């Protein structure tokens, strides 16, 4: 059901290559409804091609745009399996230290903070 259980990783690294050849000023994310989530809706895809310089406040501000919340739901988004260490982070930076072995920035989102 998750992203790593349905594609190989020789075919995630692949695909991490061709991103880099085709967008190389993208980071590629991986966001995924965390598996016991009952009110937020899932994304309408899994992978997101993110403009280097955004920072975290901003990719949060971009999910919560694709998801149409209003405001008034609550949106917590971990990152590499844990919380932000603050929104301000660039993205570019994050992906250097936060990337999974894959290659892929990977992102779990919930209505509450205890995924
Ligand atoms: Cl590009």
């Amino acid at each position: 059901k998750t992203f790593k259980q349905r594609r190989t990783f020789e075919q995630r690294v692949e695909d991490v290559r061709l991103i880099r050849e085709q967008h190389p000023t993208k980071i590629p994310v991986i966001i995924e409804r965390y598996k016991g989530e009952k009110q937020l809706p899932v994304l309408d895809k899994t992978k997101f091609l993110v403009p280097d310089h955004v920072n975290m406040s901003e990719l949060i501000k971009i999910i919560r745009r694709r998801l149409q919340l209003n405001a008034n739901q609550a949106f917590f988004l971990l990152v590499n399996g844990h919380s932000m260490v603050s929104v301000s982070t660039p993205i570019s930076e994050v992906y250097e230290s936060e990337k999974d072995e894959d290659g892929f920035l990977y992102m779990v989102y919930a209505s509450q903070e205890t995924f």
